[PDB]
Parts: C-alpha cells; structure tokens; sequence
C-alpha cells in the first residue's frame, strides 16, 4: 500500500488528520496511478482544509517511486476563518424546556477558529433533541453559514422554530397475548395526555420486555396525526408457554456445578408465573418450585410463593432442608426493594457427630437497592443488602431466633481503567438455645466471596472435638484493585479479612493477602486468584469464581 504522507507547517495534528481522512487510501499504486492520483489528493486535500477554516493553504504534491511508493502533500496553512456572528435560537414551547440543550462550547463562541463540522454538530444536537422530546412540529426557519475566506469572516445563523411539543395519545395493544389490557396499561410508563418523551417509549419497550409475557414487542409512535396527540402501538408476540434451561460452572468452593430450570412464564390472564429450578454440585444439591402474582404496580409489586429441598456435605456438617413461604415484593422509585415474607423450615441436622432435627416458622423482611452503570461490565455500581428474621418458641418453634444478615458491594473506577472494589458482610443470630440452632441459621466465613487464602466454610469456631459447628455472629471485609493490561484483562490485588465467633469480644479476625487476574471470557468473567493466608497456619491458596463483580 504505497506510503501517503502529510505535511504541516508549521505542525497542526487536526489538519494533518483531517487532510489524512478525506485524502484516503491511496492503494498499491504505482508511480503513474499516482501521477494520475495528485490532482484528486490536492482537492481532496483542500477540501479538508476548508473543512477546518483554512481556506488559503497552499497545497502542493511531490510523488516518490520506491518500495512501497509515496506521494507527500505538503500543505502551509495560513490563518483560518474566525466566527463573528454567532446566532443560535431555539424559539416555541422548546424554549422553556429544561433538559433542551442548546448548542454551546469554546468552538461556537467569536472569535474561535470555524471548524465545518461544529455548525452541524449544532443544528444536529438540536434536532436530535427536537426528536427526543417530541417536538415533530420543529422546523428550520433559518439555517444559514456565511463564509468569506478573504478577511477571513464567518457567520452563522440558526433559528429554529419548535413549534408545540407533543403529547402520548391513547395506547392500543394487539397481538396473540391472552395478558388483559388492564394489566398491560398498568405498565405503560406514561399516561395519555403527558408530554412526550421517546425514553419512556423506550421504558414502556423495556417494561414490555421484561414481564417475561413475551418473545416479541413491536412498540412504534412515529410522529402523526387540534392539539396532536401520537397514538402508540404495542404489539405483542406471545412466548413458548414452556421453557427449559441448562448452566454449567466451576469453583473452588464447591467444584463442578450443574444449575437447570423449567419455567412457564405465564399460566393466566392475570399474568401469573410458574417456575421449578435446580442445582448439582458434589457437596451440595438443592430443587426448588415457585409461583408468582403480579400486584400493582405489576412490575415492582408482587407476592411469591416458594418450596425447596437442599442436601448439603461442607466441612464438617451435613444437612436435609426443608421450606416452604411466602413473598411479598413491593419496590419504591428510589430503587429500593423491600420483601415481605413469611418462612417456615424443617432441618434435619449431623453437625460433627452431633445428630439434631428442628423446626421454625419465621416472619422476615429485607431490603435491597442496586445502582449500577450495568450490566455485564460495570464501571461502578453500589449493592446494599439487609434482611431479618425471627423465631418465637411455643410459636411453631423450638427456640427463640434473631437473624440479622447485611451485605454491601462497592465499586468505583478512576482514571485511564482503575478499578477499586469494596466488599462487607456482618450477620448476628440471637437465641435462648444455641443448640436447637441449626446450621443454615449459624455463620460460616472463608472461601472465594468471603476471606480468601482460606478454604469455603472453614472458618467456623470449633466443637469440643474440633468439628467446625457455625459461629453466632460472623464478618467479612474485602478490598480488591484492578489495574487495566488490556481489553478484557484486568490484574488484581487484594487485602480479606474475616471470621465467624461465638463471642463479640473475641472475633479473631483471619487476615488474607493475594493477588489474581481476571478474564472477560466468551462465556462470562472469569476470576483467578492466589491467596496467602496470614493467620493460622497459613500456606498458600488457588481460587477460581465466576460471575459478575457486583
């Protein structure tokens, strides 16, 4: 490909990229294509120059065989062309709109060198706004750009009537989905008669989508149709009533893992779910069944009903459990989630050589609230989980219980690709019978998401004997940095700390060095990381985990 090159005197990268831009490839042309090619390079040259206020660049061509060949441009720029007028007007109703950004800048003040395509930038930004907040009715009632490259004077002049701004009209819905129209309206994102906004088109598109209801929406409001009013079509392809779904995954925690579900995603009218799902793994095998019920709002407010069973060999316990409950979901606008349930358990329980079998009905609640910039790669989010439950003997219960767990995740980045994460857990039970406590209720510490350098569950404060049993209260705090080394390789460095206690004042808190790496695979992230341990006997530890960091 024969070698083009520019040259600028004196020295201006942007004219230099923007003559490289319009100039092209020149191909594997010889001398004489080349010879054939300068008068185009030279236009094509001056074009770009004029494109960037110059418009009395000298501008000459040498052409070079060799091996490959070349051609140079040299071009001598001159002083540009400098804005003196400069008249943006966005008149109408838009006028008085808030988010409506008018164009602004270094570039658009007098005085400033005339680059060509800002002009446009402008007039783009402000019909790219005109169409986002329904302003159809938006014309152009000036568009002028005024250049004379002698005296080196520019104007522009942009007047731009919006004329009045749009409203939603009725919503129709049609389509083979048995879901009623009541339920699909309490999801629409907007009522009839409310200035338009193409980004709760898109939240309706999104809300539609998310219901599960469907494989298909068609949810289209091109501007039409006397106030104007713009009718919005849904259409709704209804999903496969049944489906099935398989997962493999790895850890060090628990080995191969295996998870599977069959779900129905809607069994009526009033839009209620089925669901069953399952997950294998050596040291632990659970199925579960669930039923859901849309309230209202349909979205953000339901009630879901749960069963499961679970066998479980970690350490030094094994376990059968048994629930079933009672879920009400109800989520304010922050982006707080608040679960309202009511839990009954049956475990039947081998901790160390100790055989046990209890029995509790719990009232429970939590919250949870989760911004991030999302959703496979996030840059930063926040997690912020809180649940509590109780056990009141005599109540359908063989002891009293107060289970408190709270969990946070943090994540910032800063700079040219830092990442700085941050993880805490906590969790207290309280009782007036410790043993009548069993092992899904006590606290355990260590592995890949908790205190790493240690193996999963190990922390734990030991029996008599030495059998790790569960602690009363429990913590984690972790800290991970990230440094970029390429795309979708990230290095890591990370300080754990943590330990799960019977006594408040005796934490004994097990610190963690290591460092890893992750991987965005083509399959998910991947996390390998080697953990030192600090505290016991510590010697060294691989871990390998995966999912998304928040």
């Amino acid at each position: 490909e024969s070698q083009l090159s520019v040259r600028v005197t004196p020295a201006n990268a942007a004219l230099k990229a923007n003559i490289e831009a319009y100039v092209g490839s020149l191909g594997e042309r010889d001398e004489a294509a080349l010879q054939r090619f300068r008068r185009n390079a030279e236009a094509q040259a001056e074009k770009a120059a004029q494109a960037l206020g110059y418009f009395q660049a000298q501008i000459d061509s040498e052409v070079k065989d060799g091996k490959p060949p070349k051609l140079t441009l040299k071009v001598v720029p001159g002083e540009p062309v400098r804005l003196r007028q400069v008249n943006i007007q966005v008149l109408g109703e838009a006028a008085s709109l808030e988010s409506f950004r008018l164009p602004s800048g270094k570039q658009l003040k007098p005085g400033a060198k005339l680059n060509q395509g800002v002009y446009e930038d402008a007039k783009r930004l402000i019909q790219n706004q005109a169409s986002r907040y329904g302003f159809f009715q938006g014309r152009f009632s000036t568009q002028r750009l005024s250049i004379d490259p002698r005296a080196g004077i520019a104007d522009i002049d942009l007047v731009y009537d919006s004329g009045q701004r749009y409203t939603f009209g009725k919503v129709s819905f049609d389509g083979d989905s048995i879901i009623e129209e009541e339920l699909l309206r309490r999801m629409v994102p907007f009522k009839a008669g409310q200035p338009y906004d193409s980004e709760l088109i898109a939240e309706l598109n999104q809300n539609l989508q998310s219901s599960g209801y469907f494989e298909g929406v068609r949810v289209d409001a091109a501007p039409t149709q006397a106030r104007q009013a713009i009718p919005v079509a849904v259409r709704l392809e209804a999903r496969k009533p049944r489906t099935m779904g398989v997962g493999l995954g790895f850890s060090t925690d628990v080995g191969a893992r295996a998870r599977f579900n069959w779900t129905r995603h809607w069994v009526n009218a009033e839009g209620h779910s089925l669901g069953f799902e399952s997950e294998i793994s050596a040291p632990r095998q659970n199925v579960g069944a669930w039923y859901e019920i849309p309230l209202d709002p349909p979205l953000t407010d339901k009630l879901r009903f749960t069963s499961g069973y679970q066998f479980e060999d970690l350490v030094d316990t094994e376990s059968k459990l048994l629930t079933l409950g009672g879920e009400w979901h109800s989520k304010r606008p922050d982006g707080w989630q608040r679960v309202v349930s009511l839990n009954w358990m049956r475990e039947e329980y081998k901790l160390g050589d100790d055989s046990g079998l209890s029995s509790f009905l719990m009232p429970g609640i939590g919250y949870s609230l989760l911004e991030t910039d999302n959703k496979v790669d996030p840059s930063h989010g926040y997690r912020l989980q809180f649940n509590v439950k109780g056990a009141k003997e005599g109540l359908l219960a063989d002891a009293d219980v107060l289970h408190v767990d709270a969990m946070a995740k943090g994540l910032t980045s800063f700079a040219g690709g830092h990442r700085l994460l941050g993880r805490l857990q906590v969790g207290g039970i309280a009782t007036n019978d410790y043993k009548s406590i069993p092992p899904s209720l006590r606290f355990f510490a260590g592995g890949d998401q908790s205190v790493r350098g240690y193996d999963y569950r190990t922390l734990s404060p030991e029996n008599s004997d030495g059998d790790k049993i569960g602690g009363r209260y429990m913590i984690a705090g972790s800290v991970e940095y990230q440094y970029p080394l390429a795309e979708r390789w990230r290095l890591a460095t990370f300080v754990d700390q943590g330990n799960a206690f019977n006594s408040l004042d005796f934490p004994s808190i097990k610190t963690g060095v290591g460092f890893g790496v992750r991987w965005v695979s083509p399959v998910g992230p991947l996390r390998l990381d080697l953990a030192h341990a600090l505290d016991d006997d510590g010697g060294f530890r691989l871990h390998f985990s995966m999912g998304p960091e928040l």
